[PDB]
């Protein structure tokens, strides 16, 4: 092993991911023109990268010490971050993530049953919550958190008539009417689920702009789906490249178009919400979501520039974020951890020493904590992820 490690990485070619945008945007290979969903750096079990080749799993699991860092190998046992390029080409479907402890009692509930941990039916992975934040690197629609009351109240107008539990919302604006609210449209079915969408529909002929907009993008794909009125209640946003937002718990978003980056977990818990023709527990998702509004202002992750570095501050040990603009003159990158790093634009030149490794758009290589730091050169941007511990 070399003090810097050039990655060889895993694209999940998942149905919905982008024929042409890791190509356009990176040059990587698609000849048979595959949808390319995400592209993963990190050590997760199920695809690692590799090193030159050998599993950086593997490699890290031989000492993680050495690689990970003693905070590292001290606090989680392993590299305690995924990092991916996510390319939606299709609508994703809407998600929450339950907290802390109601993770630790789904877990266990799971493990209780049996239910193995690649299993389809498994909700469940971790007995805890980490945030999530998601980078974007082109211009990225999402649905992310509750809208203001008001706001919700504005946008149910023009289909008050859709459903009863509409009108009781509008009738008392509060956080238990919008419970009862999501429940129902969740719950609709039959004559009564074609009824509300009729009324929705209609709307989106006589309603310009957004989100009747998004809706008319979302319906395209899920025609049929109660998680049509989902943007009538939660935030729609339109990041712009190089803006952030972190997913908090308890909250309901999705991914509707573009191409970001995501900081995560190796190990996650989703709820389903809407824009998914599986089967959701309503009284479980209803039971870990927060119905509070959260203001527009607050949506996204507000990051700290201090010289080349711009930070993104993420209120969690086991993952950090930050860009790092690239000089002709060298900067130094330096971290207590573990790190990969990876070449948003422009072109990188790592060196350790004596060692130089060229980084293009789209590639990246790890760090391990034992060779830290490194000296960065170059033009345009490189993206870390690492452990402030």
């Amino acid at each position: 092993m070399a003090s810097m490690q050039k990655l060889i990485n895993s694209v999940q070619n998942y149905a919905w991911g982008s024929k042409t945008a890791l190509t356009e945007l990176y040059g990587i290979a698609n000849p048979q023109q595959q949808p390319m969903a995400e592209l993963w750096m990190g050590a997760h079990p199920k695809s690692s990268s590799r090193i030159t080749t050998v599993s950086l799993r593997d490699a890290i699991e031989k000492n993680k010490t050495a690689m990970l860092g003693e905070a590292v190998a001290n606090r989680f046992g392993e590299l305690p971050f995924l990092f991916k390029v996510l390319c939606a080409a299709q609508p994703l479907s809407i998600q929450v993530h339950p907290n802390k402890r109601n993770s630790e009692i789904g877990f266990a509930k799971e493990n209780a049953a049996g239910i193995p941990m690649d299993a389809a039916e498994r909700n469940y992975k971790d007995p805890n919550h980490k945030p999530e934040l998601v980078f974007a690197l082109t211009p990225f629609l999402a649905m992310n958190a509750f809208r203001e009351f008001s706001d919700i109240v504005s946008l149910l107008q023009p289909v008050a008539g859709a459903h009863s539990a509409i009108a009781h919302f509008l009738q008392v604006p509060n956080a238990e009417r919008l419970s009862q609210l999501f429940a129902s449209l969740l719950n609709m079915q039959g004559e009564e689920k074609s009824r509300a969408l009729a009324v929705l529909k209609a709307a989106l002929n006589s309603q310009q702009g957004e989100p009747w907009q998004t809706i008319r993008v979302i319906s395209e794909y899920y025609p049929d789906d109660s998680g049509l009125f989902s943007p009538l209640l939660l935030n729609v946003v339109k990041l712009n490249p190089g803006e952030a937002m972190f997913l908090f718990a308890e909250t309901p978003h999705a991914y509707l178009q573009g191409v970001a980056l995501e900081v995560m977990a190796n190990s996650d818990n989703v709820l389903r919400a809407g824009l998914t023709p599986k089967y959701i527990d309503i009284p479980e998702l209803v039971a870990n979501v927060k119905f509070e509004p959260k203001p527009a202002g607050e949506l996204l992750t507000a990051p700290v520039k201090s010289g080349a570095e711009l930070d993104f501050p993420i209120p969690v040990d086991d993952f950090a974020f930050s860009l790092h603009d690239l000089a002709l003159q060298e900067t130094s990158i330096g971290q207590h951890s573990a790190a990969i790093l990876f070449c948003v634009e422009g072109e990188a030149v790592l060196r350790k020493d004596e060692q130089r490794l060229v980084l293009k758009p789209g590639e990246s290589a790890f760090i391990g904590a034992d060779e830290s730091p490194v000296n960065a050169s170059g033009t345009g941007r490189l993206a870390r992820v690492y452990n402030k511990l």
